[PDB]
């Protein structure tokens, strides 16, 4: 598995995608409804490359997916981890005010779920790319809920650096092997 | 074309001026007031010691106009900063709307033209260019309308000028990585 | 001495361990209270399970009182982090007064003043030293004027000893990325 790693608009996916090429069938793990559909517009024009890529929108329980029943030829594309997190930090949170939360105890169901995923990376035969995006080197956040995203976002992709087989940090759509 | 980028004070500017080198000619493009009078001072000074001829102008609008073709493959050019020229650009394509009423969009377009003729203008220009930009988007998300737009501006306007760069490099703590 | 850079929650002490390896006697000098009171946990927990021994401190001025010339060459210090110092030295030097009133530039000099013992004291320091400091320009520009002032000076901070480091290493993600 490949960890692509950037800032905003710093030109990842496009790279993460060039990253997969001519494998036909390929699966897009998309975070945010915003993002499962961005792809499956491309995909009624895109006739264009001989590619059966393939949607389905998920951020939880990722083994479902991320399977080994899948061919060594197939690639999984997912994009984003933050976004993953974000969701969670809602769902996690509850029906309750940012101001009165457990980060601590948030924290640990957010590992959880990025251990399956990690795990269900080790399982699977076929090509899986990452995108995710480095929020650590601006200024210190104003805000609460923020100065923990950051956090725990950039402890996450530890994990994730860590378990990656390559990481590319791409800026200014220019990519960079670190791993 | 070459591209620095790099943060608030990684000391790119610094880098580029270094990668231009002994040239006997440079222009050096403020996109900004205080870069031009800024660097109007600087010269002051290195212009008795050194024996290059530095000289300044303020432009941040139709570059084609100083990037041009008649110059020389030994002259040079040092253009600061990108992305100083990109608000400059969103304020003017703003005109005098408050900017809660603007068409992002379309002003969008309006500067990826603007970019396109400095793109193409450096790409008959004989002359070395140096492009000195801004790395804004390892951050947290801004709440201000307008900062989270040039946030993705800035960053899309970079993507473009990287892949017209023959070389690229980004400037950490002063110190220099060559990327492309 | 050699220098660690990186964001927020990058990994970056971990490399910073992970660099002075197996010396048998190491120094952690916190430049904060927590720093130390994790360093000293995290010590604790692996003081039998690591050779070398860790001892901890906090200080963050007059470094040179820590930093000496009679440390042995197989000696560590791992000072963490500089950003918090810069931090600590503003505030320091404002104290009294709200920051509008606040004279960065004779504050900028005082700073830098406190640069330099560091710097000229790992110098005759015969121990090695590294140093952990945050990258936090590159981000959008704050409206905060305090901060907009601080990210300009941590960066200028961070050129100064990157110029004086032997080694500089950059850290995304938990992987470091050697740019010096």
């Amino acid at each position: 598995m490949i960890l692509v790693t950037g800032g905003a608009r710093s030109g990842k996916s496009r790279h993460a995608e060039a990253l997969i090429g001519d494998a036909p069938q390929v699966l897009y793990i998309a975070t945010s409804q915003i993002l499962d559909d961005e792809m499956a517009a491309r995909i009624q024009h895109h006739d264009g490359r001989p590619a059966h890529w393939r949607t389905a929108e998920c951020w939880r329980h990722l083994d479902t997916l991320i399977t080994a029943d899948l061919a060594p030829d197939d690639a999984i594309l997912l994009e984003c981890i933050t976004t993953m997190v974000t969701n969670l930090l809602f769902a996690l949170g509850g029906e309750n005010d940012p101001e009165q939360w457990d980060y601590a105890a948030m924290e640990r169901a957010i590992d959880d779920e990025i251990q399956i995923l990690i795990a269900a990376c080790q399982r699977c035969p076929a090509k899986v790319v990452l995108v995710t995006n480095e929020v650590g080197m601006g200024i210190v956040p104003e805000n609460r809920l923020a100065r923990h995203f950051r956090d725990i976002a950039g402890r996450v992709n530890q994990r994730l650096a860590a378990a990656a087989d390559e990481v590319w940090l791409v800026v200014s759509g220019i990519g960079v092997k670190i791993k």
